[PDB]
């Protein structure tokens, strides 16, 4: 992938893999041999995403993902 996306019911996550992995480097999520990260609601809203934000970018909270 480069450019995940998601499609909510209520917004939309766009990811990043490509366009991420510019400035992440892959091991900013994975750790060695990649698979998956299991996200859906729970993770995602956990150190997965809330981590690596606060600092660039901007929105880091509500709005961040789900465009708003
Ligand atoms: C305001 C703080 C927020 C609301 C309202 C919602 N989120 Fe999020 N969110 C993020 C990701 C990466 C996902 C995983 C994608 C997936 O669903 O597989 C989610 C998921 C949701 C869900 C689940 C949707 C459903 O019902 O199927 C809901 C209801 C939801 N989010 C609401 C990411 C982010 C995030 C990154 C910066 C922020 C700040 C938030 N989400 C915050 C909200
Ligand atoms: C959970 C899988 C994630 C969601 C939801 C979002 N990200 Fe990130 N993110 C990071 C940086 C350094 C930036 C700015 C530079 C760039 O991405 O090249 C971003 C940007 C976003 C954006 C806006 C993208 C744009 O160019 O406008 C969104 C919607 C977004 N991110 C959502 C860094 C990181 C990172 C550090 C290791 C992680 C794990 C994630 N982002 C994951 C999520
Ligand atoms: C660096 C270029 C890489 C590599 C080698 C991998 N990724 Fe990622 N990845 C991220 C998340 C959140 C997931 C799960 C998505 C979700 O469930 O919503 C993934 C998944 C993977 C896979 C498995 C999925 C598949 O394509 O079948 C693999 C093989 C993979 N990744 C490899 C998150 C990130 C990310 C932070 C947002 C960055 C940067 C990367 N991934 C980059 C890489
Ligand atoms: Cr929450």
């Amino acid at each position: 992938a480069d450019v995940v996306t998601y499609e909510n019911k209520k917004g939309n996550v766009t990811f990043d893999h490509k366009a991420h992995a510019e400035k992440l480097g892959c091991d900013a999520c994975h750790e060695g041999t990649p698979a998956k990260i299991a996200i859906d609601k729970k993770s995602a809203h956990k150190d997965a995403c809330k981590t690596c934000h606060k600092s660039n970018n901007g929105p880091t909270k509500c709005g961040g993902c789900h465009i708003k």
